[PDB]
DNA sequence: CGCCTCCGGGAGAGCT
DNA sequence: AGCTCTCCCGGAGGCG
């Protein structure tokens, strides 16, 4: 039921884990768009439904991290 | 709404025709399986719903009669 | 970002 | 075994 990511109600399976809707499209473009982001804290962020959009960086180590790959 | 080769209900444009899920898969199958298939009849095998298991050879020769192609 | 639609294709449950 | 067929999830394209 929920995203191993941001805790929000998961949508599937994807890309490995059990996952959102926007955590999914938000992985997917992070690789693919080959952005590089930086956490203006300690690599430490809360990643949930209200703060996720904060910190890419640290919401796509944690995408990293739950096991995320592009292809499964 | 209508599959074009075996009358089911279609579920969208499927290599090219406005199929059904089932012949979406069995055409994809019988185009890579490099397939024989013999009709047991006279070439002229109904194909719908409840029929479409009978006869690959006259399921198939209707897929490419309605224009499905492996392009798009 | 977060969401949609559409269609391809893997997989596995279930005949046969 | 081989075949059928549905469930689920992938990419592309588009949108607010
Ligand atoms: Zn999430
Ligand atoms: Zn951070
Ligand atoms: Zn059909
Ligand atoms: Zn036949």
């Amino acid at each position: 039921k929920l995203c191993l990511v941001c805790s929000d109600e998961a949508s599937g399976c994807h890309y490995g884990v059990l996952t959102c809707g926007s955590c999914k499209v938000f992985f997917k473009r992070a690789v693919e768009g080959q952005h590089n982001y930086l956490c203006a804290g300690d690599n430490r962020c809360i990643i949930d439904k209200i703060r996720r959009k904060n910190c890419p960086a640290c919401r796509y180590r944690k995408c990293l991290q739950a096991g995320m790959n592009l292809e499964a």
